[PDB]
């Protein structure tokens, strides 16, 4: 099989709080934070889902780095067709994140919280308790964080 180069440093701050540091020590990392807070709502202009996911991360410098880092990240989960999460992009010029990921739904919360297990190890799971459950994504600066 083939070998992405585009993998990025992954580093966990929190059972809600993870960072995927750019391939090849870049300055940028894409954010993640797990939070039953909705921030974004359905816009005709806005809806995504796993295939074009990429489209949250248009007007961003080395969009192309940052396309092949979620690429790595989706791998597994975008190719399922019974993982089929609400994706809303946001606007990152009125300050809001790059992609809201809707894991309500027990099975995507599942998937989703099986992947980062398998990134970043053992930590809270999110899908035991019911409710709203949202992943947030967004490009945020590398300060050296770990
Ligand atoms: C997790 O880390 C973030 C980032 O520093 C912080 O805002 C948040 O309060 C932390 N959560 C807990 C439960 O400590
Ligand atoms: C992703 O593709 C769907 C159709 O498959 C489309 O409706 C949606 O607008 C696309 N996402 C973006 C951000 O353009
Ligand atoms: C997330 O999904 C649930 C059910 O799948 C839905 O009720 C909720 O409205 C969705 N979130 C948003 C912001 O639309």
């Amino acid at each position: 099989s083939y070998i992405t180069p585009y993998v990025p440093m992954p580093c966990m701050i929190n059972d809600t709080h993870f960072l995927l540091r750019g391939p090849f020590e870049a300055s940028w990392a894409i954010k993640l934070e797990i939070t039953d807070v909705t921030t974004l709502v359905v816009d005709t202009d806005n809806v995504a889902n796993p295939t074009n996911i990429s489209k949250c991360f248009a007007n961003n410098q080395d969009e192309r780095l940052l396309g092949f880092t979620m690429e790595w990240f989706l791998s597994g989960l975008e190719h399922d067709h019974h993982f089929t999460p609400q994706i809303i992009c946001g606007n990152v010029s009125k300050g809001e994140v790059n992609a809201q990921v809707n894991i309500t739904m027990e099975d995507h919360c599942s998937q989703v919280f099986l992947k980062m297990r398998r990134i970043f190890g053992v930590f809270k799971n999110p899908c035991t308790s019911h409710g709203k459950q949202n992943v947030l994504i967004s490009v945020s600066n590398w300060t050296n964080q770990c």
